[PDB]
């Protein structure tokens, strides 16, 4: 199914995450994005940062070419990287992501992060960045625009901007049973802003930003015990948890079996008691936990 965004467009509630670390051959993104679409994924999450937009757009275009899907059946997101926050850089950055993917438009374009970088940190009025995203939606380059990694105060800045034309349709943030974002989720729902969860499965645990001593979400005993009760898997429990909270959830897998497993999230449900047990896992744990973000003046978790 799909959720209706506050601008009238529609977002599929389960999305495929395309990020893989640079040790993975660029060509794997092409193969696993085709598998994801074959499996039933219709929402595809990419970013300038991921260095995979050529491969991901080819996968989408290839699945249009063989008649498996139409362009309008695919929801494709890209993101503005943080060295392009200056308003004059936003449109060219988007047109580059479009040229790489070879698409006429993205369904969704996000400010990837509030933590601006020199075009070394930068100081940018993100309200001006936002005005330039608005113009991109006006131009038809992005169907919808939104933000990623914004905390409540940074989102309020956008929402209270003098002469705002379009609300962010979404805030894409770290969100999973260890860090379930209940308060931010409530705030978003009160503004008809969709919360989209990334690292919903515990993150890739990349050693550059994630402490390998952090607990492994998918080994959690409550998730395991739920997975055994429903005869599903811990990953599926964690994904279904978000859908029943009204969260759009991403899932990265470069594995053929797992990509196909993840679509099973539509095939079952959890009870109130299951949901309450999962909500009781919350421990304020963001897996991305690095000096590279934490020392930034607009670090979202400075809270
Ligand atoms: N906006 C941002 O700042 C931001 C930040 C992080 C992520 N994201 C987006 O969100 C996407 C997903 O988040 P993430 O990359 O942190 O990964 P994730 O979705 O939390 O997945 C973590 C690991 O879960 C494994 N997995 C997938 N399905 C599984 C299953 N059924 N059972 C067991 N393990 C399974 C995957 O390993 P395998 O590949 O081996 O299956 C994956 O590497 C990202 O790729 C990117 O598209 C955005
Ligand atoms: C892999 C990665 C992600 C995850 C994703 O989007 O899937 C990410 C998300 C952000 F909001 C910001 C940075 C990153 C990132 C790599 C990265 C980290 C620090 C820097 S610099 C040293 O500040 C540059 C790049």
């Amino acid at each position: 199914q799909c959720v209706k965004l506050n601008d009238g467009h529609f977002m599929p509630v389960l999305g495929f995450g395309t990020y893989a670390p640079p040790e993975v051959p660029r060509s794997k993104a092409l193969e696993v994005t085709k598998l994801a679409i074959e499996a039933g994924f219709r929402h595809i999450d990419s970013a300038h940062l991921y260095n995979n937009e050529e491969q991901v757009g080819l996968a989408i275009r290839s699945k249009i070419a063989d008649g498996s899907v139409k362009r309008e059946d695919i929801f494709y997101t890209s993101k503005l990287w943080s060295t392009f926050h200056r308003p004059e850089l936003v449109r060219p950055a988007l047109e580059n992501s479009l040229k790489k993917a070879q698409l006429d438009y993205v369904d969704l374009y996000l400010i990837h992060s509030p933590m601006s970088l020199k075009p070394i940190f930068d100081i940018v009025d993100l309200c001006t960045t936002w005005e330039a995203m608005e113009k991109c939606k006006d131009a038809g380059l992005a169907k919808s625009i939104g933000v990623s990694n914004f905390n409540r105060r940074q989102l309020e800045m956008i929402l209270n901007k003098p002469g705002l034309k379009y609300k962010p349709v979404c805030n894409q943030v770290e969100c999973h049973p260890y860090f379930n974002r209940s308060k931010l989720l409530d705030f978003c729902k009160s503004k008809d802003i969709v919360l989209v969860a990334y690292s919903a499965l515990g993150s890739q645990r990349d050693k550059r930003w994630v402490d390998p001593n952090s607990p492994v979400l998918l080994e959690d005993p409550v998730l395991c015990a739920l997975a055994k009760k429903h005869k599903r898997t811990p990953a599926l429990i964690a994904l279904r948890y978000q859908l029943q909270r009204g969260v759009v959830v991403l899932a990265k897998s470069y594995n053929e079996q797992r990509i196909r497993q993840n679509v099973q999230v539509f095939e079952f449900q959890l009870t109130a008691e299951d949901m309450k047990a999962i909500d009781g896992l919350d421990r304020n744990l963001h897996y991305f936990n690095s000096d590279s973000f934490a020392s930034h003046p607009n670090y979202p978790y400075s809270d």
